[PDB]
């Protein structure tokens, strides 16, 4: 509704900023840059940039302050999907009905494009012209994204995912995996946007992290539900729907006491489920 | 002398690196072991030596460059894991030991190295591990991101795989190894707290020169190579010319720059 409009603005905005990053500095690197562009500019919904923009606004910041954050999270997200698709992992020919990067190009070029996307994510955050926050904040943003994207976060999640094959997984184990594999980067999108506001404080950061923890799981539960070891398989379908709504509630609760500028986050929570 | 310097820089950076590979939980133990296996492999740590030496050339205590030294070796290590993969060079061995994708598996190697890249940036942005002025930490991060990315190292690898005359070979080398050798030098100089534009420019000239000298000398020792393009004797001549340009860039630097001068000589004096 309003969240639909909010999403569309966030998407337009981050796409414009992203599209500008893919000019090869010289002719020999053209194909690499085209693969980088192919990997990012794929019509994705940009939830992570929406979360950075919305967390910035929830704390009273003008959203353009989060522009760099919004690019950096989507850069990390994009590189992850390129690697996930590779023959050594999920070996997928298609993502959302289009050829994956390694299929469109080749496997080496895909690995390289995504490796470049990761470096570019950090480069954008450290660039004080693109990310004009106080220097201490730029460094906290970098620290946070590096931890979230690395072996103790997202990459670790993917390892947990690949080490759980054939192993019988219970709910607690499935959630550990989700918290790493997708939770860490969702929490970082929120944290980074909040930092970009220039008004972050420990209490408001802690609340927004509770919000992010809840919605990050809600996305996964709801995906499983729409697809019908999954949440519906563990709990049954009706109980899985119940858990989704419980997560929405914990998200709305974490936003207790926030101003009206936090409505986009409240709406997103409701929307997911 | 430069051998004793190299052994100290190696010991120092290995101690700092070794501390980074503790899995925060049991589900990640195998990933962290693959990470450790990929970095703690008895490598010579030239990039860390370069950071330590550039820091000392400008008068800085070398421990100031600890984070820089870790970050550049982290990026170096991740790059070699990816280069060894079946999609690229498909190598079973590196320096006679199984590669990461063989000791573990292909996915775990990809992932370990991805984690190494993130850890390199994490180490520089962490003001406790890299306790410089904030603006310096950001410049260090900027420099390393540009050098490690598609406009540097990764772009080099793309040029390499997509490949030839001397100018083209040098473009490839400048990207594939040059950018990170230059960044190691730059990062260590930044860490000194005493960097200035003129010094930074001189150190960059030094780095461009030695980055290429490594490659020329490797080709010579092996005998689209420097010997094949220039001739064998002309290639040896060029190696000395590069050492000289490196030493000339350091004109007017004090005696604390000797480790850098000795490294330049060492590169072309090898075997
Ligand atoms: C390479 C790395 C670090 C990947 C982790 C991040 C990620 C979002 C994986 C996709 O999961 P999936 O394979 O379950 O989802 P999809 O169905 O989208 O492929
Ligand atoms: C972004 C990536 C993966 C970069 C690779 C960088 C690099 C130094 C590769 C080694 O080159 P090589 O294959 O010529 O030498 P070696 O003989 O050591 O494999
Ligand atoms: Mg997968
Ligand atoms: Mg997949
Ligand atoms: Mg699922
Ligand atoms: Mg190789
Ligand atoms: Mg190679």
């Amino acid at each position: 509704s309003m969240i639909a409009a909010y999403q569309a603005r966030c998407q337009a905005r981050v796409d414009a900023a992203l599209d500008a990053l893919f000019v090869a500095p010289r002719e020999e690197l053209q194909r690499l840059y085209e693969a980088m562009r192919y990997s990012v500019m794929n019509g994705g919904k940009r939830v992570r940039p929406l979360l950075a923009y919305a967390a910035c606004e929830a704390l009273g910041g003008a959203p353009q302050r989060a522009d760099a954050a919004a690019c950096a999270v989507e850069l990390i997200h994009a590189y992850s999907l390129v690697h996930d698709d590779l023959p050594a992992m999920d070996d997928d020919d298609l993502r959302r009905g289009q050829p994956t990067t390694h299929r469109a190009f080749d496997e080496a070029t895909a690995i390289l494009a995504a490796d470049g996307l990761q470096a570019l994510a950090f480069e954008v955050l450290a660039d004080t012209r693109r990310n004009p926050q106080e220097h201490a904040v730029c460094l906290e943003m970098l620290t946070r994204l590096a931890r979230a994207a690395g072996s103790a976060g997202m990459v670790g999640g993917q390892a947990i995912d690949l080490g759980s094959v054939g192993v019988a997984l219970d709910q607690a184990a499935l959630e550990v995996m989700h918290r790493h594999k997708t939770g860490a980067l969702i929490e970082a999108s929120v944290r980074l946007g909040a930092l970009a506001s220039g008004r972050a404080e420990p209490a408001s950061l802690a609340a927004l992290e509770r919000y992010a923890e809840a919605i990050g799981l809600a996305f996964q539960v709801q995906d499983d539900i729409l697809d019908v070891p999954t949440y519906p398989a563990l709990l049954g379908l009706e109980a899985a729907k119940g858990y989704a709504l419980e997560l929405r509630d914990l998200a709305l609760a974490a936003l207790d006491g926030f101003p009206p500028s936090a409505d986009p986050l409240r709406q997103l929570a409701r929307y997911i489920v």
